[PDB]
């Protein structure tokens, strides 16, 4: 179990109040839990960002979600693991150039961004990897987090309604 803390994904903005409206998820930032394996298995196109367990995670609009900041370059992602867990991969993506910011996010709309490959071992209750946010591009772009479990079929899911600034 664990989410993102910086930059703050959906789910944990919405657990400190900054984003609304998302119902039981806001109580539970560590508890988007879903199968591993994307972008095959895992959770249905239009319903990534909740898991599959909260359903108001999915909305999807220009307005909806309050966006964190992120200069271009070089980034290093926090996650704040409440239960570290033996893990075989952190994956992350990214909404495609020319994105459409008012429909539902699937496995078409996504690119890869970066993926780090794990031993199996139990990271640190604060786990972090760097990554490079790219400078093709400014403004509002989804950056999905994937934490994938190695002794488990599952995997924790974070979407960031990332401000790339440039
Ligand atoms: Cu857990």
């Amino acid at each position: 179990h664990g989410y993102i803390s910086k930059p703050a994904s959906r789910v944990y903005l919405a657990n400190k109040g900054i984003n609304v409206g998302v119902g039981s998820a806001q109580y539970e930032p560590q508890s988007v839990e879903a199968p591993k394996g994307f972008p095959i298995s895992g959770p249905a196109d239009g319903s990534i960002a909740g898991g599959g367990k909260y359903s108001l995670l999915d909305e999807q609009s220009a307005s909806r979600w309050a966006k964190v900041d992120i200069e271009s370059g070089p980034l290093t992602v926090e996650w704040t693991l409440t239960a570290p867990h033996k893990t075989s991969s952190w994956q992350y993506f990214i909404t495609k150039k020319g994105w459409d910011p008012n429909k539902p996010l699937t496995r078409s709309s996504l690119e890869p961004l970066a993926t780090i490959e794990a031993d199996g071992s139990v990271p640190n209750a604060l786990a972090k990897q760097e990554i490079n946010i790219p400078n093709d591009r400014s403004g509002y772009y989804l950056i999905l987090g994937v934490w994938n479990i190695a002794d488990t079929g599952n995997a924790f899911y974070q979407v960031i309604d990332a401000n790339i600034i440039n």
